[PDB]
Formats: C-alpha cells, structure tokens, sequence
C-alpha cells in the first residue's frame, strides 16, 4: 500500500519532471528501473536531475509564496551522501554561507538523505537555521516568544542562553539511531545582522531593533514523487512586511508598536488616530530601508506582488495552473493595493511541495 502510494506518485512526478526537461521519451524507460528498484529496495533513488527539478517545482507549487517568479534559479545543494554529524553541521554552515552569499541572497535549498520506512536520517529540530531564543521567566518575556518551546527544549540540553532580546539558537539536530539530539553554537561571522533604522527620525536607533538577514526553513518535509526529505532547509531573501509587521509587531511576538509611536512622536492613545497603522508605516519603512543601506537583499510588498503577478502570467502562458492561498498571498500591509487583494486563487495542492511535519520537542 506504501509501496502503491510510491509508485504511483512516482509515475506522475517522472512523467511531468521529463516532459518539462523535455526528456518525455526517457520515461518509460527510467520507470521500468524505478518499478524493479521499488520491487526489489522498497524505494527509489532520485538522479540529480529529477531532485534538482523537482526542488524546485515544489517551490512553483508553494500556494502560500508570493515569491515564486523565481523558482527556475532556485540554487540545490544535494546532500543525501551525509552520514555524520559533523557533515550535517558543516552543511548547515555551508548553506547559511552560500546563501548569505554577503548580503546578495541566494534562494538555496540544502537536501539531507530522505526518510527510509518513514525513519527519519536527520531530523532537525530548528524552525529557521537562524532565529533568536524566547524565554518567559516569571512573568518575565524576554527575546522572541515564538522561539520559548524550543529555547527550553535547548536549554534541557545544556545549552545556556545569554538572555538578550536577540540570543541566537544554536543549531540543533537529531541522526538516526542517537536518543538524544546534538547542539551546536552558530558562529556569528556566518550570520548577518541589520540594525534597523529610519531614514527621516534618527531616534527610531533608541529602539536597538535588528533582525536577522536570511530566513531559512528547516522543519518543513519536500516530498518529491514519493519520497520524503524532512531534512531539506531552504531560504529566500524576506519580503519586509514579514519582519516589520509581524515578528517586530505581532503582540505575540516583539511587539513594537507602542514603542514606535512613541519614538516617532506620536500619541498611541486613541483608535481613531490610527496610530497603530502609522507605526507600521514607518517601522516598515524603516526595515526596508536599513536592509537596504546595508546591502542586504529584501523586497517590499508592492514590487513582491508585481513579480507574482508576472508569476501569474508566466504559469498561463506555460499552460499550467495556478495555485495560491490568498490569506497568506495577502500582504499585511496595505493589501488592497495590490492585485492579489483583487482575485481569487485556488487552494489545491499540487505536489512536488513542501509540507509542515510534527516538531519533536513540545
Ligand atoms: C526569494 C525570496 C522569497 C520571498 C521574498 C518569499 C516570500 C514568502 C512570504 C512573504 C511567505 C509568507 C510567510 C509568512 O507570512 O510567514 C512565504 C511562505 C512560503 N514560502 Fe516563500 N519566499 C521566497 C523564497 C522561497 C523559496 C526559495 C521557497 C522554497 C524553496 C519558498 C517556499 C515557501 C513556503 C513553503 C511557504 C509557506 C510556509 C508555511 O506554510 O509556513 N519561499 N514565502
Ligand atoms: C523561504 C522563505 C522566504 C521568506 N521570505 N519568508 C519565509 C517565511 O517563513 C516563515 C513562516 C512563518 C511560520 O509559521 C507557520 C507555521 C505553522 C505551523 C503549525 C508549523 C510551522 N512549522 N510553521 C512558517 N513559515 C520563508
Ligand atoms: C489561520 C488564520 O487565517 C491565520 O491568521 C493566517 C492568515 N493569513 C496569514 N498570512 C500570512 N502571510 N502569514 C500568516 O502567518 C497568516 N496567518
Ligand atoms: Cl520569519
């Protein structure tokens, strides 16, 4: 039945994978050898091809990514030949390098070998490979709070953070056969960091905001025809409302916004000001503009629609079809000023794609 469900969402991976690169007659073929391995391993080994490709179509396929005009120079580091520990760290600091790349952001993906009989190689316990520790002492909210869980699940460990509103967690990761995860400490020349100021209010530097400069998701599966690499971080460059409207201001999250209003100078008194959509405004002015000063990639919401549409336009004129999921294509900043506010997409799924799986710890 597992074996069913292999070979057949094996078949329809190949066709579609070699009819895009054109190698629509290698297929039977390739299949006829796929059927025996299956028959005779319980699986199949992807060429470097078909990984590659199929890569990046589960980008394409992204429903929820507004970024996806460019999945075809999605850059693929294949990594099923790791075996160690260390050649899991040293693959996560090269992906963190490589796609850092000073500030000129590569979208990379790093692949880890794929689960066996649903036995995992790698597992990594990390949400993104860069993200900052959340503690809650007593009362006490200090760093991120999305981070708290796993910040505890480390500090179970023997890891022990500073305690700043911007710890970095360390890396930390599971092989097959261990009980217990390994942790290790970023080194802090791989990763950059963009203080964030205005370009008008000097005093927005009061706040000592920053944020990261390379998002990385590391706990989502790429299932690909059948087979399962939990173990497959990726990253793009951010997209500036993500950083200037939620993780700066979400409540749950930094929480800001108060803050800002009051180093811009205005009252956070009464609804009716608006103070809390101003805010937003200038706080994410304020990233684009210290990413940018920095020379770190970014995209704002407006010129981030305007590639998706040209996505749109892209996916029609190839003759596929276009999936999205508007709650997440939706900026939350001003939405309604931008195409994606005014059409509908549909939802489906369509694999090759990426896919949330249980976290180990909580
Ligand atoms: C190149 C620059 C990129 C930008 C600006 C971009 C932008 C976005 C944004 C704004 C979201 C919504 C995030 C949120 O609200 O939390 C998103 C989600 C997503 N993106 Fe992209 N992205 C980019 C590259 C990529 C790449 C390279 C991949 C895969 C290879 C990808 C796969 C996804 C997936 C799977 C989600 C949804 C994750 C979830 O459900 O939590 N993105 N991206
Ligand atoms: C690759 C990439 C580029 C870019 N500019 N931005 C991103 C944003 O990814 C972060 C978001 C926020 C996260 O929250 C949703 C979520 C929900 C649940 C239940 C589990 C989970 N792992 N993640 C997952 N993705 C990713
Ligand atoms: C479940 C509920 O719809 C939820 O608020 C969604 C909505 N839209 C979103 N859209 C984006 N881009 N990011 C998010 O985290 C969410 N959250
Ligand atoms: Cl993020």
């Amino acid at each position: 039945e597992e074996k069913e469900i292999l070979w057949n969402e094996a078949k329809a991976f190949i066709a579609a994978c070699y009819q895009e690169l054109g190698k629509a007659a290698e297929v039977k073929d390739r299949l006829a050898d796929i059927k025996s391995e299956i028959d005779l391993t319980g699986s199949y080994v992807h060429t470097k091809e078909e990984l590659e490709h199929g890569a990046k179509m589960a980008w394409r396929n992204s429903n929820r990514c507004i970024g996806r005009l460019f999945w075809n120079s999605l850059n693929v580091i294949d990594r099923r030949d790791v075996r160690t520990k260390e050649e899991v760290r040293d693959a996560l600091f090269h992906h963190i390098e490589t796609a850092t790349n000073n500030g000129k952001i590569r979208p990379t993906i790093t692949i880890f070998p794929p689960e066996e009989k649903g036995e995992k190689q790698v597992e990594i316990w990390n949400h993104q490979l860069i993200r900052y520790a959340g503690y809650e002492s007593d009362g006490e909210r200090i760093g991120d709070p999305a981070s708290c869980s796993l910040t505890a699940a480390c500090e179970e460990l023997g890891w022990r953070g500073e305690r700043t509103d911007f710890d970095l967690l360390p890396l930390i990761f599971r092989m097959k056969g261990d009980e217990q995860p390994v942790w290790y400490e970023l080194p802090r020349s791989l990763v950059i960091e963009v203080p964030i100021t205005h370009p008008d209010i000097e005093a927005f530097s009061d706040l000592e905001l920053k944020w990261y400069g390379v998002p990385i998701i590391s706990d989502m599966k790429l299932e690909v025809g059948g087979i399962h690499y939990n173990a497959a971080p990726f990253n793009g460059w951010y997209m500036g409302t993500e950083i200037g409207a939620r993780n700066l201001a979400d409540e749950k999250r930094y929480d800001k916004l108060k803050k800002v209003a009051s180093v811009i100078g205005i009252a956070a008194d009464y609804n009716t000001d608006l103070w809390k959509d101003q805010a937003l405004v200038e706080l994410n002015k304020a990233v684009l503009h210290s990413y940018k000063k920095q020379g770190v990639s970014i995209v704002d919401h407006h010129t981030a629609a305007s590639q998706f549409k040209r996505f749109e336009e892209q996916a029609e004129e190839a003759g596929r079809k276009l999936t999205g999921d508007w709650t997440w294509l939706i900026p939350p900043i001003s939405p309604a000023a931008t195409h994606i506010f005014h059409r509908s997409y549909d939802n489906s799924i369509v694999k090759p794609n990426y896919f949330y799986q249980d976290k180990p710890y909580e």
